């Protein structure tokens, strides 16, 4: 259906490397649709940087403890169907914040929490897929003053349980887009 | 941008039709990516019957008094696109209900709030553009015995002040789903 | 992946019908890409008749003894690509008939054997999927006056256990394509 | 119709390059979908490895005296399309070789004789074709060792004159890919 | 890359009612497989349920003629009404073009050609689930135009309606071979 | 609708890279569908020239003075789609230049007057967009010698006004392009 790695022992870290087409094949042997979450730094390197804008005016992006999302949907490489299930994916998030008490708020593909950022993420397509990316905070050290952060210790969640909890609703989340999509009929 | 509409003071009903193809433009002449919302019946023809599953189990649709969705978007007819969306865009009302005081859920595309159905929704496509339907119940009478549903009403809510902010934060959520497909670069 | 229905308790006939798209999810539930098998009698309704050509010489699409299969993917719906695994598809039958000591060969989309045609196959698809039919003759009963047909009867085949053998080399055919299209990078 | 070039007598090098977009018109000016059949040695550079899966298990992609086929077809950039036609084309090479007098079989993408691989395939996308590479030894030297291969020159057969009618045989194969594509209605 | 189907009918007249626009018409009526070009003359009377422009539709409008000179085009191309859209007012442009030739000091608007203010065709682009489908229509006469919009035909311009049809097919058919080359001979770009 | 950026303070030459995707949005800050006309110098680099008809035959693409229009259109990167519009806005420009009492005539592409070739124009695709580039010849100074060529100054046309009107009469183009594909139905 979905190939789910959470990668639970060690860590990796995420340069934005990551977002290339056939990460997760290539470095695990995962074929076809695929959601890796891991943890570990993030230093986007400039040169692996989607978001055009944040490259027009050079923003950082950084963090030692963040929880990774990569995600690689082999469906047709539409850049507004990268962006819809970005945003339904962040939003399953911030409603999953809640069973843990957290008032999360969302600003497109952005999760707030008491006026403070706590994800990032990012949405594009291969020449061959779907690529996105979801980053959660898990402490606020490493981050690039301007806006203030906010991690999930500080939240008091623990990172190997909603790494859990969050990439099995996820899972569900996709599963359900390609299910539905399949049991309507077209119409005139 | 995105046309929108919303019908206040006459009363239109939903059998199904409106999720056809260029319903907006030929009955109101409002031309491409278009969200119309009004308030009326709600008494969905077989003939009109877009879930296959529901045919499949003769299953009803109908409520006396329902707040209605219908949105066409002139982009790729790909039905993957049409579930994505459809659901983001609950996840949307849902989060808005959380601004009215209420404890909404969503249950994949579908509205829960105590355990009880608040509305129904189908996705799908025509040739020419992707077609959704969201239906919210205001009242609970005239809705068919299985699910227990509840409405607007009786969370004590005015529908025509909902539709004016839902309307929006739907417009919203979709012009935003379109600039973020326009600020990323691909990747390899 | 793909389910797969052979329906062995019963006869079916095929009057062209089961060529519309979710056929298969209407009849028998089976959400998805699907491969239905059964057997059963064949005469097409010029109403449901797919061959543009056939419509054209007035020609019958006949048989008292069918072996069927019904195969519908819910992919981008390019004929093409219909096309293209319709003659793959046939191809594999070919091969698969010499494994049972016959002399068959293909003309495109027919299979032969003894000069005489054993197969009728027709590839299309709707706005949601791509739709294929394979129909081999099990007797010769009931086909048109223009040329010689042969059944699988005479070839000293078991239908049943035919259709058990050719429905998984179908469904292992289509697995590979799928899975081949998800190792490859693309190139520039 | 579609293009044609067969070089017999000189001799050009595989060293995966030829599987880019645009090869053939811009090499020898050959405009649109077009094959181009060729002979010569065999040695794919890292740099240039298609299948992510030898890229993984590092194999080696080489021989001395190999029968190339480099296809470019300017239809939609689909994977499952070009997974697709490949293999139709491997299958209409296999049942060529019965007209020889060769017991050949197909696995998926390769031709096997008496237990041995006689090619090397695959077929990807650019972001405006779509590209199949087919490979046939003519001698077995300078095949890496694994598994046992075999040539074009044990089985007894001219390379020249094969080229010659697999060449047709491959083009007629895609026109009726094409044709049979156009003459058929869509279906509800 | 190589070519396309075309075929004048010169023996006798075909009228539209508009279903000549549906997919497969000039497979299923002439046999002719693939892309094509079919162009005919006759009346023009495009039954409502036939009608492609919606605005027509609510505006209800009469599209009618006595004598009008048919474009049926057909390409089975990737089914986009962009596509459709663009292709359809490139071919009204070469048509405008080529009526300088006859001397004529003709204009476009959209997909509409004009002459002194007056409008000499009408035309449409669309698709169906496997194919672009394009018409286009030139008064030959202004007789049996519904009244409102002044109408221009072929006859008070002085040209001779088959000769047009002639040289106006070749002029789209090469434009539509134009168009499939060039777009094969371009590197993709990043 | 569509952003229009006419530069007309300072001048920027071509070298062939603004052909490139986001090139409006990396550079001007212009998100979406946009047309960018500005004046300077053509000197096209090699590694940047998208004609390959171009590079086969080494053809230098140099001009000192000429107006430039890039266009881009985040639509389905159709390549039929890229042709077939630019042709239809250079059919625009050559009907615009008889508003200037200029007897303008077309070749596919190409604008003439007199013989001479006013103009160079390409047509591509991104793996996420279309892009257009039209020339139009201030001054013949520069130009490598082969074809007559000629320019505005000649032809009595003031490139400043003219860049104002023709800007205006492209986008118009583009938005009926959209417009007439919005309002009709699709047909069976």
């Amino acid at each position: 259906s979905m190939e789910l790695l959470i990668i639970k022992e060690r860590r990796i870290d995420y340069d934005g490397s990551a977002i290339r087409s056939h990460w997760a094949y290539r470095n695990f042997g995962i074929l076809g649709d695929s959601l890796v979450v891991f943890r570990g730094k993030c230093n986007v390197k400039v040169e692996e940087m989607v978001d055009i804008e944040d490259l027009r005016l050079r923003k950082e992006i950084k963090g030692d403890d963040m929880v990774h999302y990569i995600l690689e949907l082999f469906w047709h490489p539409d850049i507004l169907l990268a962006s819809s299930l970005q945003k339904l994916l962040i939003a399953r998030l911030v409603e999953l914040l809640w069973n843990y008490g957290i008032e999360a708020s969302r600003r497109g593909d952005d999760i707030y929490v008491n006026g403070r950022k706590l994800s990032i993420s990012i949405a594009t397509v291969s020449p061959v897929s779907i690529k996105i990316h979801i980053g959660l905070n898990v402490k606020t050290v490493g981050v690039p003053p301007g806006v203030d952060a906010i991690g999930l210790e500080e939240l008091g969640i623990d990172p190997t349980e909603f790494m859990e909890r969050s990439a099995k609703a996820l899972v569900e989340e996709i599963e359900k887009v390609r299910k539905d999509s399949l049991k309507v009929r077209w119409v005139t």
